[PDB]
């Protein structure tokens, strides 16, 4: 047939369990509809797609329905927003995100680039054309991108301009690494272990990479040097539980006697800095007994830090803050069009 990129109100649709009680399931049970049962997916052949994930509007509408998903899932204490101040009651919930897919209304379709080492940007001869997007968990974390795709070759290297510093990094990585954090029976004490040498080594790849796309430059890695603690931190919600682990242990370009397992530090905080923009907010102090999650990281969020231009090096350090980047990481094979 025939197509033109256009932009549209996409629905979502996902698996959740109308019985259950979590936050997720609640929202995608009333917000969404079933996932399709015979999803159809139909490659396009001799047909070449300019995609751009930088400038993709199914990254603006996810992003909408997580600041919606999340408004009403979780119950503060207290929120401070601009001069407002509301107090409410703050139980606890139970908070393990669910995949959530996709799709266009008729008259449109969603485009899909199978070229493996896609960077998001230019075009893709490997097109196919699917009614939703695959199940994409929706994680909030900062630096570290967690419970996500992989890149099915090589890792891949993502930004809109990688000449300017302010643009984010967003490496995908082929490799998933374990991130195991616990809180086990001070309360907000906690810690997460990574095992250091499966670590160092995708690290160095990415260092491999990265030279790549830096003229065989050194790279360099280094600790935020600014910010708030969200950002400066590896920050994610566990359970219920606000996250802030300290990565200055993964970050250490000494072993790009240490293969064992790292153990970041860690803490639960109950007063955070919402990502949606909106102010600060406080929760309810942890839960009783273990709390803990295992994790996959799949991609890694950087900054390149400016006035390299006739240095020896690049440095780079463990970004985020805006989460469109996160939902950028598996939006990025995708568009929407309106069939011609
Ligand atoms: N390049 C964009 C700059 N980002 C920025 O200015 N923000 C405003 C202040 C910090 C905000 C934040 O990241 N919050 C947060 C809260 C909970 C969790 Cl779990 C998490 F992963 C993150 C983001
Ligand atoms: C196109 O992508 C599909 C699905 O990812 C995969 O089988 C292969 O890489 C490509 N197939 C052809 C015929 O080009
Ligand atoms: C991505 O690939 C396009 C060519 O399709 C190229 O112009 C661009 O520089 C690449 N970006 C990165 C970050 O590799
Ligand atoms: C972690 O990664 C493995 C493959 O590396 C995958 O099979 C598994 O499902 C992932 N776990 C989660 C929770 O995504
Ligand atoms: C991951 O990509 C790197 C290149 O970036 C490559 O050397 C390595 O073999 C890949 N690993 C896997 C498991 O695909
Ligand atoms: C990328 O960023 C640099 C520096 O901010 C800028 O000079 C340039 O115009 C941008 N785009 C390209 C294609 O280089
Ligand atoms: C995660 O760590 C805890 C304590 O550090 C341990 O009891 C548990 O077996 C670990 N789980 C995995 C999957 O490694
Ligand atoms: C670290 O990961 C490697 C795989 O590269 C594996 O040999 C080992 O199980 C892990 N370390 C520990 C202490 O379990
Ligand atoms: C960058 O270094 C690699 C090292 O393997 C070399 O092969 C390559 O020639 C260098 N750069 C360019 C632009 O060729
Ligand atoms: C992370 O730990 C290092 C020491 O291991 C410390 O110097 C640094 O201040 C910590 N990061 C933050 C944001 O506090
Ligand atoms: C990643 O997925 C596992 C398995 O579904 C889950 O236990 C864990 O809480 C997830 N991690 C985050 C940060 O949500």
């Amino acid at each position: 047939p025939v197509w033109k990129d256009a932009d549209t109100t996409l629905f979502c649709a996902s698996d959740a369990k109308a019985y259950e009680t979590e936050v997720h399931n609640v929202w995608a049970t009333h917000a969404c509809v079933p996932t399709d049962p015979n999803p159809q997916e139909i490659h396009l052949e001799n047909v070449t797609e300019n995609f751009n994930m930088w400038k993709n509007n199914m990254v603006e509408q996810m992003h909408e329905d997580i600041i919606s998903l999340w408004d009403q899932s979780l119950q503060p204490c207290v929120k401070l927003t601009g001069g407002s101040v509301i107090k409410q009651a703050c139980p606890k919930i139970s908070f393990d995100p669910i995949p959530i897919h996709y799709c266009t209304p008729a008259g449109y379709v969603i485009l899909k680039c199978n070229d493996k080492n896609f960077n998001g940007t230019g075009p893709c001869k490997n097109v196919s054309s699917v009614q939703c997007t695959h199940g994409i968990k929706p994680v909030v974390s900062t630096q570290l991108l967690l419970n996500g795709s992989l890149a099915e070759e090589e890792i891949i290297i993502r930004s809109e301009n990688l000449t300017n510093n302010a643009k984010t990094i967003i490496v995908h990585l082929n490799k998933s690494v374990e991130i195991n954090c616990t809180r086990p029976s001070d309360i907000r004490k906690a810690y997460c272990e990574i095992n250091g040498t499966k670590w160092n080594k995708v690290l160095k790849q990415v260092t491999e990479k990265l030279k790549e796309h830096f003229n065989n430059k050194t790279i360099i890695f280094q600790p935020p040097s600014g910010g708030d603690l969200e950002i400066t931190m590896h920050s994610f919600n566990c359970r219920g539980e606000f996250f802030y682990c300290n990565t200055t242990q993964l970050f250490n370009n000494t072993c790009i006697g240490c293969n064992g397992t790292i153990t970041l530090p860690c803490k639960i905080k109950q007063i955070i800095n919402m990502w949606q923009g909106t102010g600060q907010a406080m929760y309810a102090p942890p839960i009783d007994g273990k709390i803990n999650c295992v994790s996959n990281i799949t991609g890694i969020l950087l900054t390149r830090d400016g006035g390299a231009n006739n240095t020896s090096n690049e440095t780079f350090r463990p970004g985020g803050g805006d989460m469109r980047d996160n939902w950028r990481s598996e939006l990025y094979k995708y568009k929407v069009v309106q069939i011609e």
